[PDB]
């Protein structure tokens, strides 16, 4: 069982520019067939909709990852996160609760496919009804 | 780069047991103050509600754990591991669809915390919108 740093500065560079609010910086850290896979919901692949799902997040919530740990891995084409959301609720989300510039704070996850140092697929978890509690109400 | 050897493989053992439906294994391989979380609002600390939790799944579920990866860090505190879930329906969970020996296969993900090589916290993942569409299917 032996571990290393894999690709894993690429993962770095991906929460970076998240924390900065550079999505550019995030979609570069991406395969051009990415597989993004929408916590509690569907896979939505390539950078075309990552890009529109990222504008989304940046009109509903503002946020910022701490406590963020990038674990070594046992293969460069893995990796793995877990980290502390951070957030303010500025605009309703469809089929959630009303927006009131809720503050929330939320432990979270992801996990990644890479290939030759891009990400290829992003699982992000996090507990949905937890979120829910704090900002109903 | 340089790589470390976890070489205690607590997590390993904890999901192998797990795997050959050996809850001994699984208990031996926590803390006595281990905090399993289910959700925010509901923190069951200790072996005998993991215990009452195994026993619990056990009625309800069979399953099986493969393609699995484990992640570490070097002072071996934390670890992550990405999996996927192949099981059966056996009896309701309840607040969940009806079981009718329903079979499902979907990814997870789970988060520990350890200290002197015993695990300390466990927070498990899973698409349980999609777990349950294959179960009411
Ligand atoms: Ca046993």
């Amino acid at each position: 069982n032996l571990y290393f740093q894999g690709m894993n500065d690429t993962i770095a560079r991906y929460f970076d520019a998240f924390n900065a609010g550079d999505t550019d910086g995030m979609l570069a850290c991406l395969s051009e067939d990415v597989a993004h896979h929408v916590n509690e919901g569907n896979i939505r692949v390539g950078k075309e909709k990552f890009a529109a799902f990222c504008a989304h997040m940046s009109h509903c919530y503002k946020e910022e990852l701490t406590d963020m740990v990038i674990f070594a891995t046992p293969d460069a084409t893995r990796a793995a996160a877990e980290y502390t959301v951070n957030g303010t609720y500025l605009a309703t989300d469809e089929g959630l609760p009303e927006a009131r510039q809720q503050s929330y704070k939320l432990p979270a996850g992801s996990f990644f496919d890479l290939r030759d140092g891009l990400i290829t697929r992003v699982t992000t978890y996090y507990n949905l009804s937890d979120w829910i509690k704090q900002v109903s109400a």
